[PDB]
DNA sequence: TCGACGGATCC
DNA sequence: GCTGATGCGG
DNA sequence: GGATCCGTCGACCGCATCAGC
């Protein structure tokens, strides 16, 4: 079935007037998504803070247009240590953050290029590209070991500010979140594997998970449709793309959206709405 | 994500 | 700059 | 022995690389 997101609640649970807008968006391929207008979509939505995932795009390569973007000024990016046109991470807002941080603080997971941690003042926000767990599954084994070091690194953030993450967790958490969990078991993003994972995840930081906590009984929402198959127009796709919450930021929560209908990518951007 | 292959089983 | 092949993705 | 039924599999889309000029 079809979906349609419904309006921008910008008011908090106690009425406050939504002080923040972040927007997350899997690009996949920086280059390519501005010349599909991804850009011109991002101005339309007039964000605060704008995170990039997967922009397959190195520092030197980066585009003209992304420095004509004056509400975004401060603009922060991560590109894999020595793997060209792969996974890369950006994080651009429109005020400068106390502090911005690369990778998690561990060798083996901080080459890919996957996240960038920028602390404002009060909160700290983390955008992410998780690894992919491979086709055939070749990835699984090291999927494990990063859930486990990213879980135990946003644990000790979250014990000192509030914490917000974003971008692409490359896991579907549950049935609901993708159109065909039945022949999925098997595959990537859907094993009982990294569900666990993420279920481990919610638990120990702990957060919540923004947008179910808010529609936790609505189905054929998604972020992610493959290219082939006519999949996205079929609406046959999975959420992959998060905003989880320190719990503490819940009654600042105003709204976690899926903008279904800007195309780019083979991922709709998400939009985050705080009372801060 | 399909649809095509089997191999398997049941009426 | 252009072809053709490969990596990667969920 | 004709149909139906499940695991297993292999190709489609798109972006960006690389090898070679």
């Amino acid at each position: 079935a079809l979906y349609e997101d419904p309006p921008d609640q910008k008011t908090s649970p106690s009425g406050k007037p939504a002080t923040l807008k972040i927007c997350s968006w899997n690009v996949d391929g920086l280059r390519a998504w501005i010349k599909k207008k991804g850009l011109d979509w991002v101005k339309e939505e007039a964000p605060d803070i704008l995170c990039l995932q997967q922009t397959k795009c190195s520092e030197n390569k980066l585009p003209a247009e992304l420095q004509e973007l004056p509400g975004l000024s401060h603009q922060y990016w991560s590109a894999p240590s020595d793997k060209e046109g792969y996974s890369g991470v950006g994080l651009l807002s429109r005020q400068a953050p106390l502090k911005v941080s690369y990778g998690i603080g561990d060798e083996e997971h901080d080459q890919e290029g996957r996240v960038i941690v920028a602390e404002f003042d009060s909160f700290v926000l983390v955008t992410a590209y998780v690894p992919n767990a491979g086709r055939g599954l070749v990835r699984l084994e090291y999927r494990q070991r990063w859930d486990e070091a990213f879980r135990k690194f946003l644990k000790g953030l979250a014990s000192r500010k509030p914490l917000v993450l974003c971008g692409n967790l490359n896991v579907a958490h549950e049935e609901i979140d993708l159109r065909n969990p039945k022949g999925n078991k098997k595959n990537a993003g859907f094993t009982p594997q990294e569900r666990q994972g993420f279920g481990e995840l919610l638990q120990a930081v702990p957060l919540a998970d923004s947008f179910r906590h808010l529609y936790p009984n609505t189905p054929y929402a998604y972020t992610f449709w493959t290219y082939m198959m006519n999949a996205r127009s079929k609406n046959v796709g999975w959420r992959l793309d998060y905003f989880l919450l320190s719990h503490s930021l819940l009654p600042a929560l105003c709204d976690s959206k899926i903008r279904s209908k800007a195309l780019g990518s083979d991922h709709c951007p998400i939009t985050l709405y705080l009372a801060l």
